[PDB]
């Protein structure tokens, strides 16, 4: 609830710089949901050969143990379950792999952070390996089925109009090499504005092919792909599809709420066990919580009637007392997305609602009272 | 019946064209290994600009199928299922479906009744003995309830827009005296959406109407009215 | 050894008794049924 000193706010900076937290929420994110299940390992160097083994004990940690962070693919650990977790369906941790085979280390649950995707019911976890359900598995088919849709119009367009012509073939064949050269002839110079000569017992006809319809099967399936992957239409294809409304007022919305959703249920975990252990191993003691940015993004100008709007509704609280100078200051530098961050470390007026012009009016009305109550008393010398 | 439906339009759409010749079949067996080879050369090299040479007794005919029905099919059943779920359809594929007018004012509506419907009935009960149960346990002699959040989900500049109006009625009850300074503060540090979160302990003023512009008036009119007395008794001083 | 058999009674929790929340699939529970709960459709409770 205060902020911290700028020494250990450094120390921090530079310690997440040097342990690359965001580069490996990204991959999270991206291996889990690729492959349905993703393990995150803590490294923290112990001179026991069993620290794993033991469960995770908060106060065993030793200074500067700390190291880093490890992602393991699924192919590579292999769970284990013990009699407890399949002991009986009243338990709390009923069908929870309690341990971890990475190239015959053993790792006990409570030190691991393991995110998950959907989650299967109890009867088909094992067929899962005790894993979320893939996306792949879920889009391949559509995915492939709107590409191949996509490639076969330009191949029929490559051969929309085919032409043809009758002749008596056995006249032809008899002397080939002649035939064949004066067919290539006329092929090799047509275009518009020549004539050919045919036989009065000859024909010639063409066909075409009509393409007009393919387009609409095309942005069917590519609306699938994108409702499959929960994501609006407008970040994977870059434009709404034809014949679809692209007013993303709602879309936008429901976005943003996906990703606060994915923020609370995912990083969340991964962030605090990290900085509770950080605050652990370099001598912190002070609890720590994690408080995310707005995931609204908008330019300059939504920017400025942002800030402008807030202004005006803190001139309104400060002049009627309920707030006071100072605390917006630090409101305004807490802010990153303010204006103004370069500010210096002095401090403002602390008591609410003491405006420099309710300032000026709290001497002026007091000191007239004085004079007000002395001119009645004054009053009282005579007749009396 | 939509996964089906929408599945079988790609198909249809791969095998849109067929084409067909008539020959002398008989001569064709005869003596084939050629004629294949020939129709293989013809497939291989086939397009456009290109000219095929058949016999006066021979002809070839193409046919083609009209794809521009399953659309319609596939949003309706995609909108039923959306209905069957009592979720809108612009957060099961993401847009409204083909053919359907995009107005969404009242379907976010029915969609929010539904969620704190959801939330009174199914999350309530649990949460609440589970409250209950903890207290118990953890020796905390407070009876404590549930308060909800509002359920909608707002942008900055609907959150911004929002804090302001409300702002406007603060002052007017202020200057009136229905509340007090400190009896908003609070209400505004307990606001999650509202920008000040970082208060301080201090306390405000605590009785309603005694705002800062409503203490300068307050004195003035005081003493003045003290003096405005001593002037009385000053003035019939004479005259009697 | 037999509380939860026992009919619920707040008066008897037991400081840091309680642990945590467990869920339990439909095919791992087989409800049953008492003659008083199908005794007559004037009951509050009948038919659970």
């Amino acid at each position: 609830g205060r902020k911290l000193s700028d020494e250990q706010s450094a120390l921090i900076a530079r310690r997440d710089m040097e342990f690359r937290v965001k580069d490996n929420l990204v991959e999270l994110n991206r291996f889990k949901n690729v492959f349905g299940v993703r393990i995150a390992l803590f490294v923290v160097e112990s001179d026991d050969p069993d620290y794993y083994e033991k469960p995770f004990n908060p106060d065993g940690v030793t200074p500067g143990s700390y190291k880093g962070i490890s992602q393991i693919d699924p192919y590579w650990a292999m769970p284990q379950l013990t009699a407890g977790s399949t002991a009986d369906p009243s338990s709390e941790h009923f069908y929870e792999p309690d341990f971890w085979i990475i190239s015959g280390k053993k790792y006990h649950r409570s030190h691991l952070v393991v995110v998950r995707g959907p989650q299967p019911p109890d009867i088909l976890k094992p067929t899962y390996i005790f894993g979320g359900i893939p996306l792949t598995q879920r889009i391949y088919e559509r995915v492939y089925a709107a590409e191949r849709t996509a490639n076969e119009a330009p191949l029929l367009a490559m051969s929309k109009r085919t032409s043809t012509i009758h002749v008596d073939v056995e006249k032809a064949i008899a002397n080939e090499e002649a035939f064949n050269a004066r067919l290539a002839f006329w092929i090799a110079n047509r275009d518009n504005h020549g004539v050919k000569v045919l036989g009065i017992d000859e024909g010639m006809e063409q066909f075409d092919t009509n393409l007009a319809d393919f387009d609409s099967i095309i942005m069917n399936q590519y609306q699938l792909v994108a409702a499959i992957a929960k994501t609006p239409a407008t970040k994977l294809l870059g434009t709404s599809p034809k014949g679809f409304n692209a007013t993303g007022e709602h879309e936008t919305i429901s976005y943003h709420e996906e990703l606060e959703s994915i923020q609370e249920h995912i990083f969340d975990p991964l962030l605090e066990r990290h900085y509770l252990l950080l605050a652990k191993s370099e001598e912190i003691d002070v609890q720590l919580e994690i408080v995310w940015n707005p995931v609204d993004s908008t330019s300059s100008q939504q920017q400025a009637e942002l800030n402008n709007k807030k202004a005006a509704t803190d001139e309104i609280y400060i002049n009627s007392g309920v707030v006071s100078p100072d605390e917006v200051r630090e409101r305004l530098r807490d802010d990153p997305r303010s204006g103004y961050n370069r500010l210096t470390d002095d401090q403002a007026e602390t008591e609410p609602g003491m405006s420099p012009e309710n300032l000026a009016e709290f001497e002026k009305a007091g000191a007239q009272s004085a004079k007000a109550k002395g001119e009645a008393e004054r009053a009282e010398a005579q007749a009396g």
